[PDB]
C-alpha cells in the first residue's frame, strides 16, 4: 500500500543506496565476480549466470562506458591513478575524467575515500566546487566525468606570475569563500593545498581533489595539531585555516614559510611555528597581510577562523575597490586564460608513465566494494 | 541518450529479468548468501555488509512477507511443499497461498519449474487460469500467491456425484477452452488431470498447477518423462519428443472418467496400465453398464488414438465441431457465463469443505559462497 510508495520513493531518490544506478551494479558486480570458469563448477553459479548471460551483455552495451569518450590527453596523475582530458564521442563535450584503479585501492588498502568524493562534487550544486556530470565503473577502474578546469592549478599560476598582493587578496578570499561552503556541507578538507585549486575558463577558483575530506561529528602546508595527531589526537575546521595562512605566504613571499629540503626539516619546523615563522626582509609584504598569515600560523586553541569565517571575512587585508564577498566570483579575475580551443591544455604540465585481479579459485567479492558507485546526472 | 531511455524501458517492463523486483531480489539474495561468519573474515564481503545492513532491514520491513498473511488451513500438500488458504491481514482478504521449499527444489534437482508457473498464472489474463496476484521469497520458501477456488477439484466432484454425460460435456468443454488457452501462450501443459482442475465460487473451471508445463519449440513439439500414469499418453511413456496433441490424449481419459467412474487403462500394478496404454487400440474397452452415448464414445476414441491421428492435431475447431458438445444449454463464446451443474453453497469467505483433510530441514551454514538463493533472482512479483 503506502509501503509500495515508500519502496518507490526509496528507490527514485538519488542520494539512496538502492537506487536503480546502484541496484544494476549490485547485478553487474555479482555477475563480474561469479563469471570465472572455477566458480561455474556450482549449479547455482552457472545456471544464474546462464540466465542472466545476454541481458547483462544488453546492459553493458546500453550503459555508459570508458568507450563512449574519446582520450584526449592525460593531465594528471595520482596515488590511484590518473586524470584525462577527455570529448565524449556522441555530443562532442569536453570533460575532465578521473580514474580510479580498483585493484590498487583495494590492494593499498583504501578502498572508501571516493564516497564524499563523488558526493562532494555531485551534490554540493556550487560554484566553488567542481562538478561531477557521470561516475561510472568497469571490472577495471572507478570513473568520475567532471567538468573541465583549463586554467589549470595555483601551483601553476605561482610559478608562472610573480603574484602581487591585490591578485593574492582576490584568490585567498575565493580559497575562504569555497572552504566555507566546505564546512556548510559538514566537512573538513584536512588537505588544503594550491594543487587542489583550480581556474575555470574565466580564472575564478574551483576545489577538486576531494579525497581527504572527513565528515565531521605534503607536509608543507598541514598544521601542527594534525602533525601531533597522527601518532590518537582530534581536530577540526581551523586546521583547514591553518593551510589559508600557508598559502596566502607562499603566494606573497615564493617560497612556504616552514619550508626546509627534508620533510623531517618542515615537521620540525612547523612544530616550531612561534620561532620559525619569518618574514624575509626584503619580501614586499603589508602590515594587513602580515597580520592576516600571523592570525591563522597559530595554535589551534586561538586560530583565526575557531569563531567562524565571519572574523575572516572582516579582516582589513580583504579591504578592496574591486570587489565585495557577496559578488566576488562575478567580478573579473585576475589572470583569464587565454585558450586556443576546447581542448587546451597548455596551463597542465607533461605527464610520463599495470595489474589486475588475479582469477580467483573461489569466490572473493572484488567488485562489492563499488557497489553504488554508478551516479547519472 | 536514447540508450538511458532504452535501458529505462527494460527496468519498466513487468516481463524483464532486470525490473526493479528482481533487481531487489539481486541484493536481498546476495546478502542472505554473504551474511555467515566465516565469509565475513573476507573484509570486501564484511565492509560490504555493513554498509548495505540498514538499508536491507528497510526494505525487509516494506517488502511482502509470509507475516503479513494469518494461515487459516492447509487445503493442499505437494511434492515440494503445500498450500494455504490464507487472510492478508491488513486488508482481510483471503486468497491461496502456494509454498515452494528452496532446500527441497535444491537437493532435488528441480529448480526451474516454478518461472513458468509464475508467469502463466502472472500474465495469462485469462478466466480458465488461476490468478497470481503477488509471488514473493524469504530465505526458505517460494511464496504464489492466487485468487481461492472454493469449489474444489473435479477429483472431489466426481466422487461427490455420479456425473451425469450434459455435466461431463460441461467441464469437458470448460477443459477443452482451458487447454486451448494454455496452448495458445505457447505451452504444452503435460499432466492434465482433474487434480489440477478447479472449480470458482460459481462452479466454472479454472487450470491450476502449471508445474510440468513446458514452452514449446517455434515448431509446437518439446523435448525425462513427467506425471501419474492413468492420463500419461503412449508417446510420452516411450519417450522423444511431442506436442500439444498428449494434452488432448488427457482430455479423453478425463471424460472416459467421469462417465465411466473408472479410469480406461485402470490396472492393479503400474505396469500393467503402462502395457494397456500402449495396447491401447485393443484394451479401451466400455464396460456394458456404463451410462454413455455413441457420440461420447465417439470422441473418447478420437481423442484416445495414436499421436499422428489424433483429434486436436489439427488445433482445437475439429474438436469444438464434434457433435458430442451439441446442446441446448451453451455456446463456446458464452459456456463460462452460462449456470454451471453444481454452484458450490459455501458458508463464508473461508469455507473449505470441498477440499480434504491433509496428515523440515534448511540449507546448511556455509563455509564458502554457495549461492543457494541465485536460483530464485526475479521470482518476485507484485501485481
Ligand atoms: C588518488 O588518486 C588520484 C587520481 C588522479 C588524480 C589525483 C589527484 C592528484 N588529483 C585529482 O584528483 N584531481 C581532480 C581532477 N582535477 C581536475 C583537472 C581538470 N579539471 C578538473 C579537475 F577536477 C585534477 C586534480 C588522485
Ligand atoms: C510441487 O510443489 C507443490 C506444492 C504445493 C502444491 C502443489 C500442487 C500439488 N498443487 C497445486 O499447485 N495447486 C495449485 C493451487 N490450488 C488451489 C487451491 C485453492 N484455490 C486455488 C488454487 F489455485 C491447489 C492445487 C505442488
Amino acid at each position: 500500500a503506502s509501503r509500495q510508495r515508500k519502496l518507490e520513493a526509496l528507490i527514485r531518490d538519488p542520494r539512496s543506496p538502492i537506487n536503480v544506478e546502484s541496484l544494476l551494479d549490485g547485478l553487474n558486480s555479482l555477475v563480474l565476480d561469479l563469471d570465472f570458469p572455477a566458480l561455474r563448477k556450482n549449479k547455482n553459479i552457472d545456471n544464474f549466470l546462464n540466465r542472466y548471460e545476454k541481458i547483462v551483455k544488453k546492459i553493458r552495451g546500453l550503459q555508459m562506458k570508458a568507450e563512449d569518450y574519446d582520450v584526449v590527453k592525460v593531465i594528471g596523475r595520482g596515488a590511484f591513478g590518473e586524470v584525462q582530458l577527455v570529448r565524449h564521442k556522441a555530443s562532442q563535450k569536453v570533460y575532465a575524467m578521473k580514474l580510479l584503479s580498483k585493484f590498487e585501492m583495494i590492494k593499498r588498502s583504501d578502498s572508501a575515500f571516493f564516497w564524499e568524493e563523488r558526493d562532494i562534487m555531485a551534490f554540493a550544486n556550487s560554484p566553488w566546487v567542481v562538478q561531477l556530470f557521470y561516475a561510472f565503473q568497469d571490472d577495471r577502474y572507478l570513473y568520475m566525468v567532471m567538468e573541465y578546469m583549463p586554467g589549470g592549478d595555483l601551483v601553476n599560476l605561482m610559478s608562472n606570475y610573480d603574484v602581487p598582493e591585490k591578485w593574492a587578496k582576490f584568490y585567498t578570499a575565493e580559497v575562504v569563500l569555497a572552504l566555507d561552503a566546505i564546512h556548510s556541507m559538514g566537512l573538513i578538507h584536512r588537505d588544503v593545498k594550491p594543487d587542489n585549486m583550480l581556474l575555470d575558463k574565466h580564472g575564478h577558483l574551483k576545489l577538486a581533489d576531494f579525497g581527504t575530506c572527513m565528515k565531521m561529528d605534503t607536509p608543507d602546508y598541514i598544521s601542527p595539531e594534525v602533525l601531533k595527531s597522527q601518532g590518537d589526537g582530534f581536530y577540526g575546521r581551523e586546521c583547514d585555516w591553518w593551510s589559508v595562512g600557508v598559502f596566502l605566504y607562499e603566494m606573497l613571499v615564493g617560497d612556504t614559510p616552514f619550508y626546509a629540503d627534508s620533510l623531517v626539516g618542515t615537521y620540525s619546523k612547523i612544530m616550531d611555528h612561534k620561532n620559525s615563522l619569518c618574514f624575509p626582509e626584503d619580501a614586499e609584504i603589508s602590515k594587513h597581510a602580515k597580520n592576516l598569515i600571523c592570525a591563522f600560523l597559530t595554535d589551534r586553541e586561538v586560530r583565526l577562523g575557531r569563531n567562524g569565517v565571519e572574523e575572516i571575512r572582516q579582516h582589513p587585508f580583504f579591504k578592496n575597490d574591486q570587489w565585495h564577498w557577496d559578488n566576488i566570483r562575478e567580478t573579473a579575475a585576475p589572470v583569464v586564460p587565454e585558450l586556443s580551443s576546447d581542448i587546451d591544455s597548455s596551463n597542465f604540465d607533461d605527464i610520463e608513465d599495470v595489474e589486475t585481479f588475479p582469477i580467483p579459485k573461489a569466490f572473493v567479492g572484488n567488485q562489492l566494494p563499488f557497489i553504488g558507485f554508478t551516479y547519472y546526472r
